[PDB]
């Protein structure tokens, strides 16, 4: 079986349990995760951002199939949301997709939960072990059938025009860390 | 007060207790540390090296104050040695110093412990938090009276012509994690 995803503190990470997941790295590089618009007068749509100044928002992962003993495992596709409110009409579940003012492919709200056909695969992320003590990294590449229209790859942080830390597929991989919200 | 070290589960790094000295970051740069001499035909003296291989051998921090809870704590000047055996005629403990062959100031074996003579500071090492989860680096700048003649700097990884990985001192600093050897 795939190891276990473990979390700062070296526990299981768990499917329905909130943490914060937060730059492995920090100066300026560090951060946890939250969302924002496209940084202009628009409010909405959102996408996932890392907030550089705290450990961000708190982050729920669900499993595709029924996971009896609940631990989160590498390589293993899985759902991703925000467990906040927000005042855009969509989900706060993670999803690869087109985003205003950013080229390529970013990860943004909206998502889907579950499988049910080729797209809701665009909502699903698997954590892979990452270079540094207790680290992972976000990459997209679902073992569930799809179309070939999104490329897999790492996800990792972008600045865009206004220096807004997106999330986005590209060849590298940002390390983050998961530490248990409780 | 100033912070404990922890250990990579979160406990603070006691003196007198052994422990691995681990490369923060795996792959091509992964290994704890180890000795080896000048790597030509000579077995000794011996410096301070990463073992790429595995976690490398028994470290044993101790204090040049009395530190009655025995922990270790941020930026304090300490002594450090390897739990170990060699084959040279010297201590186990680290000091900075010329190593042969080496460019710079080399993190050796041969040291001091305490502080009797201005010498016994380059045995002195504090560990400061660096930027990686656990994670710590070396760096020499003794706290106490010494002379001018080896500048302070963070401990970080040289390969040398051998490709054998010397610490040295240097601008920049390797990323440490400290693994309770009876864990
Ligand atoms: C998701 O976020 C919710 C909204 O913050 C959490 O529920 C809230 O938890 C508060 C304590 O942190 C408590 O005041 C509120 O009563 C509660 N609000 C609602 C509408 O339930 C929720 O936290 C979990 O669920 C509740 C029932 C408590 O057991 C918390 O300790 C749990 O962390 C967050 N997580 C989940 C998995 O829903
Ligand atoms: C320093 O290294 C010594 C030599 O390896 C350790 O002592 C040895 O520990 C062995 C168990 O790992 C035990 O078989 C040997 O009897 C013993 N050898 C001698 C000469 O004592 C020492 O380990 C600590 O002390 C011993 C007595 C046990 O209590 C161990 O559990 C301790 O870790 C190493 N550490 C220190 C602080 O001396
Ligand atoms: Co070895
Ligand atoms: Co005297
Ligand atoms: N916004
Ligand atoms: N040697
Ligand atoms: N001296």
């Amino acid at each position: 079986a795939p190891k276990p995803i473990v979390d700062i503190d070296g526990k299981p990470v768990l499917y329905g349990v909130d943490y914060f997941v937060v730059s492995a790295i920090w100066g300026a590089g560090g951060g946890g995760l939250t969302v924002y618009g496209p940084g202009n007068k628009k409010k909405c749509p959102l996408s996932v951002v890392q907030d550089p100044f705290d450990n961000g928002e708190p982050i729920i992962f669900s499993a595709i199939k029924n996971v009896k003993d609940n631990i989160v495992r590498e390589s293993v596709d899985l759902n991703v949301k925000f467990n906040i409110t927000i005042n855009c009409n969509e989900t706060t579940a993670w999803k690869v997709d087109r985003f205003p003012g950013v080229i390529g492919w970013t990860v943004t709200l909206g998502g889907e939960k579950g499988y049910h056909g080729f797209e809701s695969t665009h909502s699903m992320f698997k954590i892979k072990k990452a270079g540094l003590p207790f680290s992972y990294k976000f990459h997209f590449c679902p073992s569930y059938p799809r179309t070939r229209l999104i490329p897999c790859n790492n996800v990792d942080i972008f600045f865009d025009k206004y220096r807004i830390r997106r999330l986005i597929l590209t060849n590298d991989a940002k390390e983050f860390v998961f530490i248990k919200t409780n």
